[PDB]
């Protein structure tokens, strides 16, 4: 509200109709009109006149008033204008002023006080509208990058992709003097699954070819979570994501009993990976196995029903089993086998090409280390 009321007054010492837009001024209206009109709104014919400390717009008509009320204001033009218009509005009513047939129109100069100005805001009306309404040290200046990764994948014994995606981050620690601009140089990637997320105080640079991100790090270690990729990110391992092992699964059927081939291969053979094992299930009618492995120590297990190999660390390598089986029932259907593993690399084949730093002298990388591990990783 910036217009308490709306209201016609009779200089009778009453307020002959009137309108309260939401409930304020009830018996209030009627005093305000009652002594203040009677004296031409205090005028002195001129339409805005203030006393008691309400202005007081108004029109003579006879022997009343049609005024309008207001206690603080928006522009100058609009309080004589929602007047003005409820000039025409009226004598279609009332014929002019006159309290007779003021009060016998109660209801039509009220709605149409409604329409005009509501919640107190000047709307607009019409005569034709009324109708439808009545119808320092930077020697120890240091480095440090661990890109931490995790891959997941699902495959078919045919080898078949099927989904993959790879989990991972970016940390940065660094030891630097002085605040330096840093820019990071990495591979371009592409993803089938989604999510990125970049570390504030990351900048994200446009150059004709080549891509770059440019940062000021905050000390200390934290999430680069650069731009471009980013260094928060879920790339798909599927795209572009190398899987460290593939496993290549031969059951065969001695007969009664079957034998199962197990191939596991690796990347580049220069490269190691640790923590490895491979789970291949066994039927539930298991008699007992005999298995054989080159590398690494494997284990049947009954209750998981399950193969354990497991390899401190491998260049790559193989295993071998035979099962016993009583055969209940018909032929089973196998389960997919899982495998564990870690990798000094990261299958989503981050690489940090460059990231240089300015504000200084060269600082030294020390160290850029590759934590890659397995999230579910499974073939069958």
């Amino acid at each position: 509200m910036v217009l308490l009321a709306a209201a016609v007054c009779t200089k009778a010492g009453k307020a002959i109709v009137s309108r309260q837009f939401v409930e304020m001024t009830r018996t209030r209206i009627e005093g305000l009109l009652a002594a203040f009109p009677k004296l031409m709104n205090t005028g002195k014919q001129h339409t805005f006149v203030e006393t008691e400390s309400v202005r007081y717009v108004y029109q003579p008509m006879e022997k009343l008033y049609m005024v309008l009320i207001t206690t603080k204001n928006s522009n100058i033009l609009e309080d004589l204008e929602t007047l003005r218009l409820f000039s025409r509005v009226i004598p279609e009513y009332c014929r002019a002023l006159e309290e007779n047939e003021i009060s016998e129109h109660c209801f039509d100069l009220i709605f149409a006080f409604d329409e005009i100005v509501a919640l107190g805001y000047r709307e607009n009306v019409n005569l034709a509208q009324i109708r439808t309404f009545t119808e320092p040290p930077i020697n120890m200046e240091s480095v440090h990058m661990k890109i931490e990764e995790k891959i997941t994948l699902t495959c078919g014994r045919d080898g078949g992709l099927q989904n993959m995606e790879l989990h991972g981050m970016i940390m940065l620690r660094i030891s630097d003097d002085k605040f330096g601009r840093i820019r990071l140089h990495v591979e371009n990637e592409d993803k089938k699954g989604v999510q990125l997320q970049t570390h504030p105080n990351v900048d994200k640079k446009l150059f004709t070819a080549e891509s770059l991100i440019g940062l000021k790090n905050p000390e200390k270690s934290f999430p680069v979570n650069s731009d471009v990729g980013v260094l928060k990110w879920r790339l798909q391992t599927t795209e572009e994501s190398f899987i460290p092992l593939t496993i290549n699964c031969w059951p065969s059927e001695s007969g009664n009993g079957c034998d199962v081939n197990i191939e596991y291969e690796l990347q580049e053979d220069n490269l190691e990976l640790n923590d490895v094992v491979i789970t291949i299930p066994l039927p539930s009618g298991v008699g007992a196995p005999v298995i054989g492995e080159i590398d690494g120590e494997y284990r049947h297990d009954s209750r998981r029903n399950t193969l354990e190999w497991c390899l401190p660390v491998i260049d790559a390598k193989n295993k071998s089993g035979s099962l016993e089986f009583s055969i209940p029932g018909q032929p089973n259907d196998f389960f997919p086998v899982q495998v564990s593993f870690i990798s000094k690399k990261n299958y989503c084949n981050i690489q940090v090409t460059k990231v240089t730093q300015v504000d200084g002298n060269s600082p030294v990388r020390f160290s850029t280390e590759t934590t890659f591990l397995v999230d579910k990783y499974e073939i069958l």
